[PDB]
């Protein structure tokens, strides 16, 4: 998670289609949903992604409707927005000891208890924060059974990106369990 800002280009896709939700959050505006395969996840916007402009305008204060109103009423051509980079969320480097496991317990992508002695405890670990992307990869509507997976098939370095859970469930609202599963980019970035 770096600190500053960066400024992103996007075209529509042949749909007229960018492959984002937005969500007002506390009188900003943040990504709420990255599609697949759209110019969003291209450009390489992720969940819990600051926008502070669209073309130049500052989104402060718009509501949900007015965000996504904006982009449906841009020229499709070239869009410029300004991202911060997932302001509400942190990463946490973590080795697996010789059992293969970091040191905590999970339910519904939730981190509920630290293992003592564990890598996870060494590193300041916290409960009620909701696991967002493991080694970059967004995880964020992926079964438990599938999240331990790629804990599994990860090296012995895990990194997490967790978002207090408060925080995290007021993100998601008005957006239904199969939109997230089905929808919300889980690929590995691209080169």
């Amino acid at each position: 998670i770096k600190q500053g800002i960066r400024e992103v280009i996007l075209c529509k896709d042949q749909d007229g289609k960018i492959g984002l939700r937005l969500k007002s959050i506390d009188n900003g505006i943040f990504v709420q949903l990255v599609q697949a395969n759209s110019p969003a996840s291209l450009v390489g916007l992720r969940f819990g992604d600051q926008v502070l402009q669209i073309n130049g305008e500052n989104c402060a204060g718009w509501s949900s409707d007015k965000a996504h109103k904006v982009l449906k009423q841009a020229f499709g051509e070239k869009i410029t927005m300004t991202i911060r980079d997932r302001p509400f969320e942190r990463t946490i480097t973590m080795h697996k000891d010789s059992t293969g496991h970091v040191g905590f317990i999970f339910k519904n992508g939730k981190i509920t208890s630290i293992v003592k002695d564990s890598s996870a405890a060494r590193n300041g670990l916290l409960t009620e924060h909701n696991i967002c992307e493991i080694n970059g990869q967004n995880v964020i509507g992926l079964k438990d059974s599938q999240i331990a997976d790629i804990l599994s098939t990860s090296g012995t370095v895990v990194t997490i990106t967790i978002m207090p859970a408060f925080i995290f469930e007021h993100i998601i609202k008005r957006m239904a369990p199969s939109i997230m599963k089905s929808l919300m980019d889980h690929t590995i970035p691209e080169v």
